[PDB]
RNA sequence: AAAA
């Protein structure tokens, strides 16, 4: 239900944080802090996430599971080697 | 917003 919806949200966001996407996603990388973190509310605005939900708690819940990303407070980053990805704004 |  919401469980199915959470799975779609989780895999969509995991794609954004995949190496294959990051190698070409200059916008996302310019919005990273030096440690790789982005506001979860920024990710929430992306078209394919917004299509699935506008419920921020479901977005947080969907990412709690994830082995691809790490959450610290309101921010999210790729778990593996996040500091290699940020770019100048 | 060529899955920012």
């Amino acid at each position: 239900s919401q469980e199915l919806l959470k799975d779609y949200i989780k895999r969509q966001i995991e794609y954004y944080f995949s190496v294959d996407n990051l190698e070409r996603d200059f916008f996302l990388r310019r919005k990273m802090d030096a440690d790789g973190f982005l506001p979860i509310t920024l990710i929430a605005s992306f078209h394919r996430v917004q299509a699935l939900t506008t419920d921020i708690s479901l977005i947080f819940a969907a990412l709690k599971d994830s082995k691809v990303v790490e959450i610290v407070d309101e921010k999210v980053r790729r778990r593996e080697e996040p500091e290699k990805w940020p770019l100048p704004p």
